[PDB]
């Protein structure tokens, strides 16, 4: 498009006409979504209110849990194996409150999620099988995010969504009858410091906190005394951006902006 | 000695470090342009490569990976794609006056982040002793390609470590010297350029040399990439009041370590 | 909390009342700290004046040096092995100047510090043995920090402070008689672009510079011509933030803010 005079015009038209980027109803046509969490409890903590709205709308929400949450206890009589078995049941109960009926467990060990082609292949197999319309994952660019399983889950989610569409990537999936990932309409990153789309969850907030507290091994009373205010305050930070009390924030960009794009901060 | 941080900083830059962004590529005779995939050098700095070649600077590509994954055409294997892209790059490079291409042959999507890859880059630095090195900026936000982030880090690392005789010492044992000798790094594909090359004049040649990578840029893909690539170029060019530009981040060598005020340049 | 009106009010109550955070005197109660450095000389460069002030207050300061500094010369007649043995001696003399009596050498090769569970277990064994009240380490989010041993030390130090409190993490430590890390009261990150606590080192600058120069393999006169003004300029950058001539900066945050937090820039 050789005749536009200003960057600001080129940018507006690139987004609205060339890429048809829309932040007004980005989940509009979604029939099936995957919600990718590093640990058991992260989908509900990051976006439980939105999962419920999606389910209320008849969207099929499927979790993919990267790790088993093996390490998340300070109880010296509770082994990692026993804790992982308990957290699987806690996630099932939590997910059921939010209308989720399927969880893919990848079973990597908590604190030890690899950053590797292998983990991309696991995600790629699920994407190719399920062909979701949209995928949710943490923002790996969150500053001061000190948990490796978080940063890696975000990177590996975005990478797999792109690479799962290439037939020479993990080519054995196609040899067993799966198609390339054909169907996706969006990625939405939660746990983000740069949200550009907010779901009002004011009405849903008590359901969210309830479904979070179902992860009892994680949230005994003394930890909840700190975590409840922390989670309320995060929801208010997001809410305020659309003038509501409580929200969940997502960063959504056109697919090209995830590569070589020097003006990602303009959205 | 001096009164304020401001004075300290200005002095440090101008007199102690002699940092000049008016003409950073002034004395360059040989440069390495390090790209993650075949086409990255032409997309990110093709116009600048042309300008450099036209002024008699020798431009040498180092391409980290083989572009094996880059197709959705199920009739084309990665081996065949790789072979096609080597030829696409050779033709695209010829258009820009480019000489010589080192192919490292790591598989696309699988470039390792490791001492091994730093030794490969180091061997080339010590052999070629370039005046300057260009690479993607690994700090680019929302850069989701690991081949890009890893290439950026590894280049900066290798420019540093190839200067050290205990690093990859078998190089010296076979008769290579440590890398002098470069006077700069410049990062392209950067959100924080502080040097902009006007390429308004060369934009058409740039687009032609990009399209030479035909496996990457069929018509339906070009419908989106041409507006994107033009908008990028307008983004950079607007910063210096020209139509189409190419942006680079250049900093003094000290600033890539322990420096809390890098955003001041 | 469900009754707080605005995000701005919730954030303030969270920070001050729930998390009890303030930066009036963060190092106040400390009897023992670990100063974790990527290379020999990094503690003194990043925080030497502070180390001396901690030793002057009777705090036991202990270094953990991740790597051997094997690569850090341009002298073609000096092997890395010889350099490593030299730099150990340099660090010992540097450390004695600042009142430090104990250094754990992990002995990873310089330029080759792994980013792995193994290195977290090394740091966890020392945390569990020492039970320090605080830990200092480089900020791994420093922009344009190009040295992988720096970013890796920072991330591993933060992770280790957290995972070492978990008894299923590196569980053989417990089996041989070490307790989980508790005692911990803070992490302070030095080499930071986002300091929120400044230590005035104006009258200690000359001692800090002498203690840096004791690392002679690193700072012969021709290198010092550049590094002395560089190091002065950094110290002025931090000092200016509290209206003094030379400072050392640290970033300190509540434990919760190192995870899933989208407003860490408000502190
Ligand atoms: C809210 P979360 O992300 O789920 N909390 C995780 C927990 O799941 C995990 O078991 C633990 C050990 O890695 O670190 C905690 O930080
Ligand atoms: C502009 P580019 O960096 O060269 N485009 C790359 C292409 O080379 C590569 O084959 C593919 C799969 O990794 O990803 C694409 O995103
Ligand atoms: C101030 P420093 O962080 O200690 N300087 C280091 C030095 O210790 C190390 O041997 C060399 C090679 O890795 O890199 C330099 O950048
Ligand atoms: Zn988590
Ligand atoms: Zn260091």
């Amino acid at each position: 498009f050789e005749d536009i005079d200003t960057f600001e015009e080129a940018f507006n038209k690139l987004l609205r006409e060339v890429l048809e980027f829309d932040l007004q109803n980005p989940f509009k046509d979604a029939k099936k979504v995957l919600c990718i969490e590093p640990h058991p409890d992260d989908c509900v903590i990051g976006m439980g209110g939105t999962i419920k709205k999606l389910s209320d709308m008849g969207v099929e929400v499927i979790y993919v849990c990267m790790t088993d949450g093996y390490m998340g206890t300070t109880d010296e009589s509770l082994s990692g194996h026993e804790l992982a078995a308990i957290r699987r049941k806690e996630e099932e109960e939590s997910a059921r409150l939010l209308g989720v009926k399927k969880i893919y467990w990848l079973n990597y060990r908590d604190t030890e999620l690899p950053y590797s082609r292998e983990v991309r292949k696991d995600l790629t197999k699920i994407l190719r099988k399920e062909q979701p319309d949209g995928v949710f994952a943490p923002d790996p660019w969150l500053p001061y995010e000190s948990h490796p399983d978080h940063r890696r889950t975000g990177f590996l989610a975005i990478e797999s969504v792109a690479f799962s569409q290439l037939p020479n990537f993990s080519n054995t999936d196609l040899d067993i009858g799966l198609n390339p990932y054909n169907s996706g309409s969006f990625i939405a990153l939660y746990y983000t410091h740069k949200p550009n789309y907010i779901v009002d969850i004011t009405d849903l907030m008590e359901l969210k906190l309830k479904a979070i507290r179902v992860h009892r091994s994680q949230f005994p009373d003394d930890i909840w005394e700190k975590w409840e205010p922390f989670l309320r305050t995060i929801a208010m930070f997001y809410g305020e951006k659309i003038g509501v009390r409580y929200g969940e924030g997502f960063r959504i960009m056109p697919g090209l902006f995830y590569h070589i794009t020097p003006f990602t901060d303009l959205i």
